[PDB]
């Protein structure tokens, strides 16, 4: 109860950002008040609220947060968070509709007594931003913002900082950017993270994190990134015991450290800690709801490997539904939401609840992954929602750093997922110790300029079933996209493919090796890609559909148009 207030609630005064914004934009107020309350993180306590309202009708009700103001330095190799000033309340807003708003602040106390602001006035202009990301109405197995665009997520895991904190995100996020990447996800527990909100306690919620978070959100909007926020991760419920980076003896949650809760299983029941969990569903909307920039909530990192002890089916898929439409129900943008297994099939009883707007995959694996992940795609196309598959590598001890310094199972990964049908790219791990050191961002620069002109919530894509393959000198195979106007090929060696000691292909490529002939009525323009270098190869106008392979080193696309 660091924050503990005991005065007549009364507001003391309000700051406005901006009087004229841009639609989707961030309108944020300040707020000084005074009260009576325990912790101001919990609504009980104290609930701060903006209630706003366009010209066509619309409500919003925007839950107000309680924020710490910081100066941010880096001390040689650790980041260093000043506190400046007080801390006060804010209200953080984004607007749909352009035209004019109306919005006035509601404050309530433990007391019973209640207060509220007279009404302001803004207006708001067109902008350049597309809104928040959404299921496709056209094609349920992909992404788009609100004003039709599809939303492609190209990118990697991105989870959390060393000790330099928000100065590795000013390194990693330009370089994803400017690659051709557009997503990412971050760790918002367990209480170690860069963004742990519950660092110590899971009553309130760690302040300079947070200030971590609001600087990261911010850099992704300057660089038109999207990010999922996954709130919590199965080492909070792990015994030590059960390895595999456990944290329950160290978690906030557990009764020895301050917590509810007297073992794991209890985090689905417990009254206690589900109000405190709903508080924190409400600070996250509160303090990052507003942003077009937060791509997705999801709950739980792997939550089928959290303890064997905790692990419920019944109380886990319950507790989902539960939180999905509280979450839901506060979110004035309605933001998607997930949740994520180690086990790569899933969990059908809970993937299918209809609160989780997509599912995911989670797959290390080391041997024929690439038919691996076809298996998955196409078995995870029965929940009709898109599936992204979220965490991607080799080997969850980290055998890739060692085995593929130039990316080969990364590379593999991307392409496979892409022209599968998943909603995007394989999200790979080791952005810190791999990715970044090895630059090896190329490869997705190489497949962002292969997909970026080609519409896949107009396409009605599926894949590839009846061609004839001619080739006698290699075993080569094929992962295609068959669609109105473009058929996708990835074409790989399947003796080259997984061989990670060779240098990137620099492909002097003239030779015919092979045909691959397409049920398709030509003519037809054939373009191959070079994977790695990114460029086309070569462009072959044809009135027959018997496509000729050229040689290739290791994997070749092709992009085919229907004319
Ligand atoms: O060093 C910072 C921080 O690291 C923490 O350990 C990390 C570890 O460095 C590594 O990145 C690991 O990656 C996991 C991650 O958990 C993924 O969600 C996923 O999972 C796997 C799980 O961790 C088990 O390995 C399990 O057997 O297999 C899962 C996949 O099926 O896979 C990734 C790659 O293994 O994440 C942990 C944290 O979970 C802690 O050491 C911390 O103290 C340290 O400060
Ligand atoms: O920014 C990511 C990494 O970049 C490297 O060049 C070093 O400066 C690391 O200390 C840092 O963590």
């Amino acid at each position: 109860s660091r924050y503990k207030d005991n005065r007549p609630l009364n507001i003391l005064g309000i700051d406005i950002s901006k009087m004229e914004l841009g639609r989707y934009n961030l309108f944020e107020v300040s707020i000084f008040l005074q009260g009576s309350y325990l912790n101001p993180f919990d609504p009980q306590e104290i609930d701060v609220e903006g209630i706003f309202e366009d010209q066509y009708g619309n409500q919003y009700r925007v839950p107000g947060f309680f924020y710490q103001e910081y100066k941010r330095e880096l001390k040689n190799d650790y980041e260093y968070l000043v506190p400046v000033g007080d801390p006060y309340f804010k209200i953080r807003f984004s607007p749909i509709n352009i035209g004019s708003y109306k919005f006035f602040i509601k404050v309530k106390d433990k007391t019973g007594r209640e207060v509220s602001s007279d009404k302001y006035t803004i207006y708001v202009k067109e902008s350049e931003k597309p809104g928040y990301i959404r299921v496709s109405e056209k094609n349920w197995r992909y992404f788009k913002f609100d004003n039709g665009r599809q939303f492609l997520p190209i990118g990697a895991n991105i989870c959390w900082a060393t000790s330099k904190g928000t100065y590795d995100y000013d390194v990693w996020l330009p370089k994803c950017a400017e690659n051709g990447g557009n997503y990412f996800r971050v760790w918002l527990g367990p209480s170690w993270a860069t963004f742990a909100l519950e660092r110590e306690s899971v009553k309130e919620y760690d302040l300079k994190n947070a200030w971590k978070l609001d600087y990261v959100l911010n850099l992704a909007e300057k660089l038109n990134m999207y990010i999922m926020f996954c709130f919590d991760s199965y080492n909070e419920l792990r015994y030590q015991k059960e390895g595999a980076y456990p944290y329950w003896e160290h978690t906030p949650h557990y009764e020895k450290n301050g917590g509810p809760l007297k073992e794991p299983k209890d985090f689905w029941t417990n009254n206690e800690m589900i109000k405190y969990y709903k508080n924190k569903l409400r600070y996250i909307v509160a303090r990052y709801g507003y942003s077009t920039n937060v791509f997705a909530w999801e709950f739980w990192n792997q939550v089928d490997i959290i303890s064997p002890t905790a692990f419920v089916i019944g109380e886990v898929k319950k507790w989902h539904e539960d939180m999905a439409k509280y979450l839901n129900s506060i979110d004035p943008w309605k933001h998607l939401i997930t949740t994520s297994f180690a086990f790569s099939p899933g969990k059908p009883e809970i993937d299918s609840i209809s609160g989780l707007n997509f599912v995911q995959t989670h797959i290390y694996k080391s041997n024929r992954y690439i038919d691996a992940l076809l298996s998955l795609i196409a078995y995870k196309e029965k929940y009709r929602k898109p599936h992204l598959v979220g965490e991607f590598g080799l080997d969850a001890g980290g055998n890739d750093l060692w085995v593929d310094p130039n990316g080969y199972v990364i590379h593999n990964a991307i392409w496979t997922t892409i022209l599968s049908g998943a909603s995007g790219t394989a999200m790979s791990w080791w952005w810190d110790n791999h990715i970044h050191p090895n630059n090896l961002y190329f490869h997705y620069r190489a497949l962002a300029d292969f997909v970026k002109d080609i519409n896949f919530l107009e396409e009605k894509f599926e894949r590839l079933t009846n061609y004839k393959f001619n080739v006698y000198n290699r075993e080569i195979k094929v992962i295609g996209l068959q669609g109105k106007k473009y058929i996708l090929l990835w074409l790989y060696n399947a003796k080259e493919a997984y061989q990670y000691k060779k240098d990137i292909p620099n492909m002097d490529s003239s030779k015919f090796l092979g045909s691959i002939e397409l049920l398709i009525k030509p003519p037809i323009k054939v373009i191959y890609y070079d994977t790695y270098r990114g460029e086309k190869i070569k462009e072959l106008d044809l009135d027959k559909n018997v496509i000729p392979i050229i040689e290739f080193e290791r994997d070749l696309a092709i992009k085919i148009e229907l004319l």
